[PDB]
């Protein structure tokens, strides 16, 4: 019939897989048959056309994560799915060995995790000399899985190593050994910023982001780190005695710089502070689609309608039948500024499916239309 | 030491997993020395307090889907992990075999779905002697994918069937067919009244989702003079209708579309009275804090104890305690007592007392948590 192709029910944008599981992506398209599907990792053609509308792995690797995508395709036109990121959950080794290390009596001694590829991330337990180091006010584990061992004293003088967990598989690794050395001392020691925050960018509608900020002083007990907002000391999301800031659906009422400060409790030292600056990345979104099916007529003068929003500002890209219009270089064929797309000398080999993408760092959107050119 | 237990990271509330594949859930847990760990599916023991921080099921079944959570424990307390709800994708087969079915000439015949188990529910689509049905005018096709054909004629009946595709793990299926007869009838020329041959159920959805749908077919004939509208508080709805007027969509609802909605199908230019059928719609606000404890807490031995608890939410979400993972009502502790607003008050306040409260506030649309340690000193 006169069906073009279209998707009956559509992927989920991301999902996550253990190593050694089946994954089973489907192109859940509709239209006038015959359709026939073809599969795309990360831009690349898996598999020439077909009439499998799924692409199976019978046990996955951490080399199949990335982003997948079907084309369907009938005597019409050929149609773009909505990219869908597998990502495969894996716990590489450590890939350091042991090393030794030193820091001044009263100092804080910052031990870097070995590095280690995981996805996610993984959480750690630190050991000193065997045995497990919780957090505490003198203890710090940053976000980074580092070990900061504030106000260090003759005893912290040990090995320590960490032992890291994937917590959607369940993978346990144990990292080489880091000796420490403390040199030589019972004077106040002013608070300095040991691990400052960093600038932080989160996509739009997440559930939390923490900042993070980890000071040094003597004594450590009457070291205090609070969080401040434009000058507002901020009383909750707060936890890890202060070093951690959790703020919690941010928005642009978040948005902007919070500052650390860490003072030392009755003294007359001078404070130290650190300034993060936290940004939301908006995923795009059209502000203007054309019409499902358009009719042309042979020289008219033709104007498909697409616009994006986004931050950052997106870019809009076109396709006809799953070709990107730069690669087809049509003369008669031009994309505005608003992303609309601009065809001039209407013939009927422009009838077909015109897809129009908008995408930037924290998502991707697409629309089409059916074009058809008749007389 | 002297660190409670505490949850460096949380898990995913739903989860997908494919039969057959394997499952880890994870104990992400913090404290001191020694932490042990235990299971839960749908709120019963799966395993005792052991090192295992892992949960793992090599291969799954349909069975295994549910909700897991974990407790975690040391010398100093006992924590609830926030519960995950496992999902197991998977396709049966179909449950009946040949159908036969008989309406009356220009009669609506209402062909339901054969009967599938799956999940999640698959994408269903009718096909009519090797060739597909689209929906019309006088074809509707409902959300749970049954098959209406309005005002029959004899070039209705025929063999119906159903291709089920699951599109988490690609499995497709074909039922066997649904014969439909058309019988005739000797009065073809006379009008019937309007009937409402697949009715709006009640509806119940989380606010804030971006959209809800009721739908409401009727019958009549001429079927070319039916008129269904949809009415709320009496007065008839102009927008948000759409499929002839047989389906109503509230868009992000909240609690102000929460009630009754009428649907009516007039035979326009008739004397006949109207069908009408009741549906009822529900807007669950689920539930979060707007109290809640600091995360440890030193009282005193003796003192008069209260501990914050509070949570808003449509229904009004219902506040439970526990201590060290157990409940008050099996604790059945004279001293401890739940305050109206959902406060913990404990009177003279003990050595025992000292351990972890874990606060739940729960409704029909979620369950939220919250807790703290508690010190008892002299
Ligand atoms: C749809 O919901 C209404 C209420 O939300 C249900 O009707 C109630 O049923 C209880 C059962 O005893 C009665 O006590 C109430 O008085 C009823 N209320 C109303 C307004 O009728 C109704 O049964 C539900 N129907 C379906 C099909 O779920
Ligand atoms: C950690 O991993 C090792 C293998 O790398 C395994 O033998 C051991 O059982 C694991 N331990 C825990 C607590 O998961
Ligand atoms: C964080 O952002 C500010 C302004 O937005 C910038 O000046 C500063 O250099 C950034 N910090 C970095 C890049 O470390
Ligand atoms: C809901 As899933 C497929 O990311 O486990």
């Amino acid at each position: 019939d006169d069906v073009p192709p279209y998707f009956k029910t559509e992927p989920v944008r991301t999902q996550v897989h253990l190593e050694g599981n089946r994954l089973v992506l489907t192109c859940m398209a509709e239209g006038s048959w015959p359709l026939e599907f073809k599969w795309l990792h990360n831009n690349r053609e898996l598999t020439r056309f077909s009439l499998e509308y799924r692409y199976m792995i019978t046990s996955l690797d951490r080399t199949h994560a990335g982003f997948y995508r079907c084309i369907v395709r009938n005597r019409m036109g050929a149609l773009l799915q909505r990219q869908t990121e597998v990502q495969v959950a894996y716990m590489g080794s450590f890939e350091e060995g042991e090393k030794r290390q030193s820091v001044n009596h009263g100092e804080a001694a910052v031990i870097r995790a070995p590095r280690i590829s995981s996805f996610p991330r993984p959480q750690v337990t630190w050991f000193r000399d065997g045995r497990k180091i919780p957090p505490s006010s003198r203890i710090a584990i940053t976000l980074e899985n580092t070990l900061v061992i504030l106000s260090t004293v003759a005893p912290d003088a040990g090995r320590y190593y960490v032992q890291a967990v994937n917590d959607k598989n369940g993978d346990n690794k144990t990292s080489q050994p880091i000796t420490l050395a403390v040199e030589n001392t019972h004077e106040a020691m002013a608070p300095i910023i040991v691990v400052a925050p960093g600038n932080r960018s989160v996509v739009a509608g997440s559930s939390e982001t923490t900042l993070e900020c980890i000071a040094n002083a003597r004594p450590v007990e009457e070291l205090s780190v609070h969080w401040k907002r434009n000058g507002v000391r901020l009383t909750s999301g707060l936890h890890s005695y202060g070093r951690r800031l959790t703020i919690t659906n941010p928005t642009s009422a978040d948005t902007g710089m919070y500052v650390c400060e860490a003072t030392l409790r009755g003294s007359t030292f001078e404070p130290a502070r650190a300034r993060a600056f936290l940004s939301i990345i908006e995923p795009p979104y059209f502000t203007a689609e054309p019409e499902s099916r358009i009719l042309g007529e042979v020289e008219e003068t033709m104007d498909i309608p697409c616009r994006a929003m986004g931050v950052p500002l997106p870019t809009l890209q076109w396709y006809k039948d799953a070709v990107p219009l730069s690669k087809l270089q049509n003369p008669r064929y031009k994309v505005l500024p608003s992303g609309g797309l601009h065809i001039q000398k209407l013939s009927p080999e422009d009838s077909g499916i015109f897809q129009c993408f908008a995408s930037n760092e924290g998502g991707e959107v697409q629309t089409h239309t059916y074009l058809d050119v008749t007389n």
